[PDB]
């Protein structure tokens, strides 16, 4: 028993880490085989970075412009190409401990583990989501940009995340591995701010049923509630709606506790009404929305 | 910018991750050198582990009744001796992918992280504070014993805890890798209780400090206090007492936020007196005590491990 937030173990992500340094900027590539990827905002100088044209400062480089250091050692840049936000460095060494992988693109509510990295080197592991609004709420400093989310399957690294900026409220963006952002964004300093977030219902609906896995009902009341009077409700608290995909995901955690989605959802209007009157779910005095219901099933099985 | 809850890099220990079978139980092991650790219990018997006599359950042992799977290759045990409660197996292969490593025994308030494993497969890493009352908040189903918890400074990977066991309330018992247990638990299946827990106060005021760094100022106000008034309100609160090295130990953080640690405590005692009043800091409605100085410090600095 017991239920924390929980990454997956990151050596298999930390095997692939390198550095990247163009000009003056270093951040860390990402080795598979014979690719280093990283963002392209790498090429950018001092006068870039409000309108680069990443076409025109690529054509000027050449490989040996781009250095790459895997541990001690240098690896030989032999070809270089730009695939949207993303650089693609060929190399002349197979990178020796690339896993079974692949890129994903993931969606809104989706989790993933964070690889915090700096100088092409490990610095902690985290967990995130992805939030509605299409940043993440992570923990990243100067000299991060480059480093990578991921989730692993059996022994599957499917690298979904490219970390590349903060915006102004201290939330990130990136892009997935084929250098496409995730939200409006763009790499460009040009002012940009972030929607309005939401919070992840149906993540909420898992922890919940996580709560109930793990022996406690003390939030549960004898109600249920129509999926579109709960969507009403829940909006009022800038609450993500809940669709019938999510309450058709939720369908197994239901089976497993013997509650229906919707007297879950009944519960949650309940919580938002009451507050918590000095208890807690799970160690948490607020509403935990970073678990899906897969991680759920994961973690409590 | 942003503060999270972080484990350090768990690659060097997944390298150590063995499966251990003995009978009908299998958990895990941790492969360093030419041995491998693991909980004693892992020879009992459900009727064994109601009262283990474990020199005795362990004589009837030979090598070859200890199934030793790293990866999908088998490890040859050829030798086996207890330390404590810790089964010290050993193998006829050093482990190519040993770390530079160290045994350290840590002290409640210090943090770690755990590489929970299921038959000798890492599964998940999460960072756990030792409680003041020896137990961890861990999170752990059946198959998970034997895996490890530890930190890492500089490059050397310091292992200080095995997990063993899980208590009626749901929290966690273990050993550091010396297999002495943290906290006043044995190795047997009976009736034990966590003792009642406190607050990790120098850890509390290491958060604050770290929610300051990141822009969350709504608590911070003019008053300072002493140890002895402040150490009053902890213990009225069940928050262990602050003493002067925790005072020192925040000094680096005092230094670079402007606010005193005494200044710190008396948002903390008006914290506890009144409450948040509807607000959150760092994202949280509770005061959050397993992030320790050092770790406020690394995490707000970007220390590495390569
Ligand atoms: O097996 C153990 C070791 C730790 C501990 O407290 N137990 C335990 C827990 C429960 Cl709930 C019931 C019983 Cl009989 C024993
Ligand atoms: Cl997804
Ligand atoms: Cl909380
Ligand atoms: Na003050």
């Amino acid at each position: 028993s017991g239920f924390r937030k929980m990454a997956f173990p990151s050596g298999k992500v930390e095997g692939c880490m390198v550095q990247v340094t163009c000009g003056t900027t270093t951040l860390n590539g990402l080795w598979l085989d014979d690719v280093v990827y990283c963002p392209r905002h790498v090429i950018c100088t001092s006068e870039d970075m409000l309108n680069p044209n990443y076409e025109d400062l690529l054509i000027r480089k050449s490989n040996h412009n781009f250095l790459v250091q895997a541990g001690n050692v240098q690896l030989r840049v032999i070809g270089h190409s730009m695939q949207n936000c993303v650089l693609k460095l060929k190399v002349d060494t197979a990178n020796p401990k690339t896993p079974k992988y692949k890129f994903v693109r993931i969606q809104p509510g989706q989790t993933f583990s964070v690889l915090a990295c700096y100088n092409g080197s490990p610095s902690g592991v985290y967990q995130c989501a992805m939030r509605p609004n299409f940043t993440i709420k992570g923990s990243f400093l100067n000299g991060s940009c480059g480093s990578v989310g991921f989730n692993i399957d059996y022994d599957c690294v499917s690298f979904c995340y490219m970390h590349h900026m903060e915006l102004p409220t201290g939330v990130h963006a990136g892009t997935d591995l084929e250098g496409n952002f995730y939200g409006p964004f763009v790499d460009r300093q040009t002012a940009q701010a972030a929607g309005t977030d939401t919070t992840i219902t149906v993540n909420v609906l898992a922890w919940l049923y996580a709560a109930v896995i793990n022996g406690d009902r003390w939030f549960l009341n004898r109600f249920t509630t129509t999926l579109n009077d709960f969507n009403l409700v829940a909006m009022k608290y800038n609450y993500e709606p809940l669709t019938q995909d999510h309450v058709d995901i939720l369908g197994p955690l239901s089976a497993q506790t013997g509650i229906a989605v919707l007297d879950m959802c009944a519960s949650l209007k309940e919580l938002l009404q009451n507050g918590m009157n000095g208890r807690t779910i799970l160690g948490s005095a607020l509403l935990e929305d970073e678990f899906t219901p897969f991680d759920v099933v994961r973690q409590c099985s």
